[PDB]
């Protein structure tokens, strides 16, 4: 609605950068809205996602198990390994690191399971081969959430994103069985209450990924809707802005209590 147009705008306005914003049918693809839909944005941990995709991808190709263990160590670490600091003894399944990489944003997750695909490189191959020829991974945690400006290094656009997540949650790339355990990673969340979930009614479905980086980027992607069952899917993307975390956090919340009330 153009409603909700105005409250993104104005995102844009208060936070004193771009912001980008789709909201698209799951079940058509039409494109409802959208604000900046072909500029690039960095992912953050939005790739996440994207990444559990790639190895439910290999797993329903015989490549890869999710109950199979990877074994990890002190040095392996990152920064903000919030379950994975906690397994270095005996270490972690596939499913186990998703859950982490997902649902808690853990970056050394996200690093163990980048390694199983082949690296960054191979994600975007995946992308490529999907039909994403937009989205690009490049760089590993910590790296990928520097926020370059001009960069095109580990971007996506809205709508390229939007595009993608509709496949990986409900098209033929991925078993019914898989698709519905990357919708269900989604569907848990310690991290994205501030967003989306915070202006979401009762009774109503999410399924989301939160990212935060460098130089002010932030972002959600979704799945959402009413009575239990998600029927569209929300990217929203900024970069660049000044804004303290809880005022990037407000914007994000604001367009989502826009786009409910105009649903
Ligand atoms: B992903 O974008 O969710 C991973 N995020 C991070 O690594 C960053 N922040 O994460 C915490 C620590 C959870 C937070 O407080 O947002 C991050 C990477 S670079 C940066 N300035 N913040
Ligand atoms: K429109
Ligand atoms: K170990
Ligand atoms: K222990
Ligand atoms: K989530």
């Amino acid at each position: 609605h153009p409603e909700t147009l105005v409250k993104v705008k104005d995102a844009e306005d208060q936070l004193g950068a771009r912001v980008g914003y789709i909201e698209l049918d799951l079940n058509s693809g039409k494109i409802l809205e959208s604000f900046r839909p072909e500029e690039r944005f960095p992912m953050m941990s939005t790739f996440k996602v994207l990444l559990c995709g790639a190895v439910l991808s290999r797993v329903d190709a015989g490549q890869e198990q999710l109950g199979r263990r990877i074994h990890y160590s002190q040095n392996d670490l990152v920064e903000y390994s919030p379950v994975t600091e906690k397994h270095l003894t005996d270490g972690m399944t596939v499913r186990e690191l998703c859950s982490a990489a997902i649902t808690m944003s853990d970056n050394t997750a996200a690093n163990l399971l980048l390694t199983t695909i082949g690296g960054p490189k191979e994600l975007t191959a995946f992308l490529h081969n999907m039909g994403d020829h937009v989205t690009r991974l490049d760089r590993w945690e910590p790296e990928l959430n520097e926020a370059i400006p001009n960069d095109e290094r580990d971007t996506t656009t809205p709508a390229a994103m939007a595009t993608t997540l509709r496949k990986l949650l409900t098209g033929e790339l991925l078993t019914l069985a898989s698709r519905q355990q990357l919708i269900d990673w989604m569907e848990a969340d310690k991290v994205a209450g501030p967003l989306l979930r915070s202006a979401l009614p009762a009774g109503w479905f999410i399924a989301d990924k939160s990212g935060a980086g460098e130089r002010g980027s932030r972002g959600i992607i979704a799945a959402l809707g009413p009575d239990g069952k998600p029927s569209r899917i929300v990217v929203i993307y900024t970069t660049g802005s000044q804004a303290t975390m809880d005022e990037r956090n407000r914007q994000i919340a604001e367009i989502g209590a826009s786009l409910i009330k105009h649903w």
